[PDB]
C-alpha cells in the first residue's frame, strides 16, 4: 500500500520541536541498556543543559518516569507492555509493534521481539536487526496500523491501535470490526518493517 501519509504524519508528529530527533537516538540507546535513564546522563551525551533536555521531553507528554524522576519510557520502556523487546540480556518493553521494528535500526543492535496475537493471544516472535528480520514466528505475522495525529500524544493516537497478529487474514477479520479509526490498514510484517525503514532514512536525513 501507499505509506507515505503514514511516513509523514510520523515524522511531522516527532518534530515536536527542535530536539526530539537528536535527543531521540540517544535516549533509546541509553534506554537499551535497560536501566532508568537521568536527564543528566542524556545531557552529558548531547552536550545541552538539562533544562534543555526536560524542555524536548516535556512537549512528549506520555514521557514514563519512576519513581526516582528518571526517564525508564519514551518509545522503549523499562514498564511492562505486551510488546517484550530484548536486547543482550535485558528485557525491555516498546509502546507499539512498529516501534519494535524501528528501534533496532536506530540502536544498531538486533532485538529479541515477542508478543501474543491481539485477535487470538497466540504468541508471536521475531528477531529484528537494523537490515532485515529473521525467525517470523508464525511466518504470516500483521501488524496493523494507523494514521498518526499531529498535535495528538503519539502513544494514545497511534501505538495503542498498532499490534501483532498472527496473520493477514485473521488480522483483517478484527480490523472490520473496528471502524472511524482514520486510516486503519493491515499489513504484513514485512511491509511494517519497510515502513519503518523509510521512517528511519527520512527521521535520520535531518539530524545534525
Ligand atoms: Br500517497
Ligand atoms: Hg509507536
Amino acid at each position: 500500500m501507499k505509506l507515505a501519509p503514514y511516513i509523514l504524519e510520523l515524522l511531522t508528529s516527532v518534530n515536536r520541536t527542535n530536539g526530539t530527533a537528536d535527543l531521540l537516538v540517544p535516549l533509546l540507546r541509553e534506554l537499551a541498556k535497560g536501566r532508568p535513564v537521568s536527564r543528566t546522563t542524556l545531557a552529558g551525551i548531547l552536550d545541552w543543559p538539562a533544562e534543555r533536555v526536560a524542555a524536548v521531553l516535556e512537549q512528549a507528554t506520555s514521557t514514563e518516569y519512576d519513581k526516582d524522576g528518571n526517564i525508564i519510557g519514551y518509545g522503549l520502556t523499562l514498564r511492562e507492555t505486551s510488546y517484550v523487546f530484548e536486547i543482550d540480556d535485558r528485557r525491555l518493553y516498546a509502546w507499539c509493534a512498529l516501534s519494535t521494528l524501528i528501534f533496532p535500526a536506530l540502536i544498531g543492535r538486533t532485538a529479541r521481539v515477542s508478543s501474543h496475537c491481539a485477535a487470538t493471544g497466540a504468541p508471536v516472535s521475531l528477531t529484528v536487526s537494523p537490515s532485515e528480520i529473521q525467525a517470523v514466528e508464525p511466518a504470516g505475522m500483521a501488524v496493523s496500523l494507523v494514521l498518526p495525529q499531529e498535535a495528538a500524544d503519539v502513544r494514545q493516537s497511534f501505538c495503542c491501535h498498532v499490534h501483532f497478529f498472527a496473520s493477514v487474514p485473521t488480522a483483517e477479520d478484527w480490523a472490520s470490526k473496528h471502524q472511524g479509526l482514520e486510516g486503519l490498514a493491515i499489513v504484513s510484517v514485512h511491509e511494517a518493517f519497510g515502513l519503518g525503514q523509510e521512517f528511519n532514512r527520512h527521521l535520520l536525513q535531518t539530524m545534525s
